């Protein structure tokens, strides 16, 4: 990075001093003890477990300052009333000292992110820099920003939400230059409402801009009540300003024509939704001095970013779900948290599958464990466990849910009854059911799921 514990204290409003300690210039922030390096500054997040119990840890890996919430006694350390919190205000100050371009993206999607291709495009003439994987969120931004690599020039950012007002505070920390609003209104819409309400949370990705700011926005009518009044919106879809005049779709690839463009653009994917991202992923990546041909050439080999977290079909017409990224326990317990939220499909039967997430390290089995917080025998009907750190849980599970809505297949490397939880899970998943399967992912793990969809 570029600052000094002196400076974020300052920043944050250190309630504490720091003139006691040296004041050394950082390296890096992490919140995830187990990735600090020497010289860096640990960050004491809420996760499924707290994060101050890992300052200690932090320090023995490197660490030069921590942030804290309470005094830490015999280490540098910038004593502020909420971590988060200060975390983000570091950010928001962060991208001031920078004085980067920052482009907002709201609408995941899958195959290829307009996140992805519009700083794609951007590279090609720009140091740019965006967000990793799915650090979309209240922490992930502000890590995103902060870890912004030395003399960048355009960073793209994704912006995601899980209730309405989460983009409006992330808009409010970074000040897009531009944004852009993909939308799809939700299903299930776990904890959301409604298409119309999803709509006039992305809508919030504009609070945090400048007047006169050029903001994509669909054509579909569910945005218009929450369109800014005070930035320049072009709207993009059949009719609007900016639309996609022809387009042709091989077996695995794809061609189409954007009515502001001259030349049509190859993608290696298929599509009707990567078109509309790329053509709106172009428009602005023009906007900032890109020429078209820079475009046609950067978009000739692009990058599937492999699936992503969203719902999917095994033959059976059911709502399968397997995260497989992000293995780690606030990950997961997130991820239990949302997926017992949304009520169940038809009948009303929820399913979840659990494996062991590696790497967590010695504490490992205490860590799993800690997800018996998340589960509850009410919302859950029955509960899945494949690996073996998994054990103390499932134990602990069976204990706490009816009789019978347990099960735990055994797998290392001795054994791995995976072959019985194939057919477990076949027998207890209903055409009418969701399943979530979250875990690290494992060779066997990926068959599971392909047998499910077959
Ligand atoms: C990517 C941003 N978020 C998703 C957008 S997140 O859910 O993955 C998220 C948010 C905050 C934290 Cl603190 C973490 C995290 O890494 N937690 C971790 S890793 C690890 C442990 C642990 C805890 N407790 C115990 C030993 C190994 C994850």
């Amino acid at each position: 990075m570029k600052l000094t514990i002196h400076e974020i204290a300052q920043v944050v409003g250190a309630k504490n001093d720091i003139s006691i300690f040296e004041d050394t210039q950082l390296e890096k922030a992490e919140f995830d003890s187990r990735l600090i390096g020497t010289g860096d500054l640990f960050v004491p997040l809420k996760g499924a477990r707290d994060g101050h119990d890992f300052i200690e840890t932090a320090f023995e890996n490197g660490a030069a300052v921590t942030l804290s919430e309470k005094e830490v006694s015999n280490h540098p350390y910038i004593l502020v009333d909420d971590v988060l919190t200060a975390f983000q205000s570091l950010a928001s100050y962060y991208l001031e000292k920078t004085t980067v371009d920052v482009f907002a993206v709201t609408g995941s999607n899958g195959k290829t992110t307009t996140k992805d291709m519009l700083a794609h495009l951007l590279s090609t003439r720009y140091k740019t820099y965006k967000t990793q994987g799915n650090y979309n969120n209240e922490i992930g931004l502000p890590y995103t920003v902060l870890h912004m690599p030395e003399g960048t020039e355009k960073l793209v950012l994704e912006m995601g939400q899980d209730h309405l007002g989460d983009i409006h505070l992330l808009s409010e920390l970074a000040r897009p230059k531009t944004a852009i609003v993909t939308l799809v209104g939700e299903a299930h819409l776990a904890f959301f409402k409604d298409r119309s309400e999803i709509a006039k949370g992305k809508m919030q990705i504009a609070d945090g801009m400048a007047s006169g700011s050029l903001l994509l926005a669909p054509a579909d009518p569910i945005v218009e009540d929450y369109l800014p009044i005070d930035k320049k919106v072009v709207r993009f879809g059949q009719g609007a300003e900016l639309e996609i005049t022809d387009l042709v779709e091989r077996k695995d690839s794809l061609t189409f024509k954007a009515n502001f463009l001259e030349q049509a653009l190859d993608l290696p994917v298929t599509g009707k939704y990567n078109a509309t991202n790329a053509m709106i992923a172009s428009y602005v990546a023009l906007q900032e001095g890109v020429s078209e041909e820079q475009i046609r050439l950067a978009f000739q080999h692009l990058e599937l970013t492999r699936n992503r977290t969203e719902w999917k079909k095994a033959a059976n017409g059911a709502d399968i779900l397997s995260d497989v990224y992000n293995a780690n326990p606030t990950a997961m317990k997130l991820i239990l948290e949302t997926f017992s939220a949304i009520p169940a499909n038809e009948g009303g039967k929820k399913i979840a599958v659990l494996a062991d997430m590696k790497e967590l390290g010695d504490q490992s089995v205490q860590l799993h464990n800690q997800m018996i917080l998340s589960l509850s025998p009410d919302v859950l009907d029955i509960v899945i466990f494949y690996g073996e750190d998994i054990a103390q849980l499932a134990q602990l599970a069976s204990q706490m849910f009816p009789i019978g809505h347990v099960y735990y297949f055994k797998k290392t490397e001795d054994q791995d009854q995976f072959e019985d939880l194939v057919k477990q899970v076949k027998e207890s998943l209903g055409a009418h059911d969701q399943i979530l399967l979250k875990g690290s992912n494992s060779m066997n793990l990926a068959k599971l799921v392909e047998s499910l969809e077959n």
